RNA sequence: GUGCUGCUGUCUCCCAGACGGGAGGCAGAACUGCACCUUC
DNA sequence: AAGCATATCG
DNA sequence: GATATG
């Protein structure tokens, strides 16, 4: 129902303490996702740092849980069981024990809770208050049973506060609930979990107002956020360095327990724009801490036919008679799109001269087609001279992908040159060389993956890390631009409704493209639906007759 | 603030095997442009 | 899988 | 304000 934005603000000289409180939220939460998973008392498989998995045996379980304060497990197990799938909400939603997963730390950590006894919510007192020993839910029942067994009330292994416990909780609830959807997606085939870490998975460390983590303090000054947490051990301040998604903000405490910010997303039109802040979420990511800031905010006859091409980026009509039509993010350097593509070609090629030189040197000729296609389209297409020995083959092929990287490096210059060659203003938003660039940068990890292990015969997991990087950055960033240009021509021809249908396929599955595209113009306020210039003309048609 | 996103100098690890490739850490110069919902 | 609300007694 | 549960 609600909708949220996002961002990210760095904080510097984070004191002692909001450090101690984020390792030990971090502790806290991993030791409740091993609990719970400890109390379904089913082998499971973890995965470490190193990347690969182990498996872990319901004797380790038991002794865990024997070590948390349980001593006689197998005695009990209906009930833990019971309780566990209660919190991960694996019951009728009608009867859920706990609409929210923290509500059950006051009945696993805290001494003298009375959690489960008062029923001041429930809808037959409210009626009764206007003129439950069968209502209870298993889960609940489960809980009190186990507590009265004298065995509930588990050994937090650091102490803290009820409200990082629940925030710490609902972190870790979370993550277990997602891996369990995906274990029973895996199940169901006919699956490994991830405890949280401090700093190879971080968990956000969640600040809210309404009793979920300590509270918190927002408000701005000048261009930076200042940010007030209310730790028990005191109140420790801090500046966020200036950002230019929120270049100047200004806040106020609404009477609904949060936070109205206003600030300004720094681009061509400046945008003013409002939202809401009700919950932070504390997170570091390589030595530095971020803030996550997500905050809700309130979404917003002329027709467009859009097409979605490569050469150009897109092809519009408006409008019966189409009185505009375009096109939109072609080719904005011939030679520099060109180069892309020959070198793009030379590392689809060389991958396969890869292969075909190794299966020469260990076995030799094979049969006619290995031959003619290295021959008519190998040869040239990574053109090169063919040695029959292999040493120097090898050597010739290390020297043909040194030119290629070198190639490669230059072209990446000219196109990172594109904001900063004293011509930012001939630039396009959008343009055909970004597909280009994933293209060439997709075949050339391949090329470059082949000749990696060209050691071994035909018979780490951070290798190439840094072209994957790249590759899902640019890609990402050229979905975000082709969005802002077609929702910018969608508003600057005051349209109302829109229609729309080494390809495009093969860079997005056929769904987030036009999700992302839809949900874009529905926040602008824009309605749009699924039914070159020629092919934008005829969605248009089509939507048109219905 | 994350990216688009690079260049130069320098340093440390890994795969080879004297042809090359891979992952990062610092120090500079240049330009200050274009978009941004994120975590799992 | 998520990025809160509301009631009650003190 | 501190629990507690929608």
């Amino acid at each position: 129902m609600p909708s949220y934005k996002s961002s990210r603000v760095l904080v510097r000289d984070v004191p002692e303490e909001l450090v101690d409180h984020y390792e030990r939220s971090h502790r806290v939460a991993a030791f409740f996702m091993r609990l719970l998973l400890a109390m379904r008392r089913e082998p499971y498989s973890l995965r470490m740092r190193d990347g690969t998995e182990r498996e872990v045996d319901l004797d380790e379980t038991d002794d865990f849980l024997r070590s948390a304060g349980c001593e006689e497990p197998d005695a009990v197990s209906d009930d833990l069981r019971s309780f566990a799938l209660a919190v991960l909400h694996q019951d009728n939603p009608k009867k859920r024990a706990f609409l929210k997963s923290e509500n059950c730390v006051s009945i696993l950590c805290l001494e003298k809770s009375a959690s489960g006894t008062r029923y001041y919510k429930r809808p037959g007192y409210q009626l009764l208050k206007k003129a439950l020993k069968t209502d209870t839910r298993e889960g609940m029942a489960a809980a009190l049973r186990l507590r009265e067994r004298g065995v509930f009330p588990v050994s937090v292994p650091e102490h803290l506060d009820l409200d990082s416990l629940k925030a710490a909780m609902a972190s870790a609830a979370e993550r277990l609930k997602s891996w369990l959807a995906c274990n029973q997606r895996a199940v169901d085939e006919k699956a490994a979990v991830t405890l949280c870490d401090a700093d190879d998975s971080p968990i956000k460390v969640r600040f809210g107002l309404t009793g979920r983590g300590r509270k918190f303090v927002l408000s701005a000054a000048g261009s930076r956020f200042l940010i007030t947490v209310k730790l028990p051990c005191g109140d420790v301040g801090l500046t966020a360095v200036p950002s230019r998604y929120f270049w100047n903000p200004s806040v106020g405490r609404t009477t609904s327990n949060s936070f109205r910010i206003e600030f300004t997303k720094r681009t061509t039109e400046n945008r003013r724009y409002v939202g809401e802040v009700k919950e932070i979420g504390l997170v570091r990511q390589r030595g530095r801490y971020y803030f996550f800031i997500d905050y809700n905010f309130d979404p917003e006859l002329t027709v467009m036919g859009i097409d979605l091409g490569i050469n150009p980026a897109f092809a519009f009509a408006v409008c019966v008679s189409f009185d505009s039509t375009g096109l939109r993010g072609g080719i904005g350097s011939q030679k520099l799109h060109r180069e892309m593509h020959n070198l793009s070609d030379r590392c689809f090629y060389g991958a396969r001269y890869i292969r075909l030189s190794k299966k020469l040197r260990d076995r030799g000729a094979l049969n006619d087609i290995e031959a003619r296609l290295l021959e008519e389209k190998y040869i040239p297409g990574f053109r090169i001279v063919h040695i029959e020995d292999a040493d120097e083959r090898r050597r010739t092929v290390g020297r043909t992908v040194k030119e290629i990287k070198q190639e490669y490096k230059r072209i990446r210059h000219q196109f990172y040159l594109r904001y900063h060659t004293s011509k930012r203003d001939r630039t396009e938003l959008i343009s055909a060389e970004y597909f280009r660039m994933l293209f060439l940068v997709k075949n050339l990890r391949n090329l470059l993956k082949s000749w990696n292990r060209y050691h071994w015969t035909t018979g780490n997991p951070d290798e190439l890390k840094s072209y994957v990087r790249y590759y899902n950055n640019l890609r990402m960033d050229t979905l975000k631009k082709l969005t802002c240009a077609i929702v910018r021509t969608a508003k600057e021809h005051g349209a109302t409704l829109v229609a729309m249908e080494n390809s495009l396929l093969s860079l997005w599955a056929p769904g987030m493209v036009l999700e992302r595209v839809e949900q874009e113009l529905k926040n602008e306020g824009i309605l749009a639906w699924e039914v070159d210039v020629n092919a934008a003309i005829n969605i248009a048609r089509r939507f048109l007759t219905r």
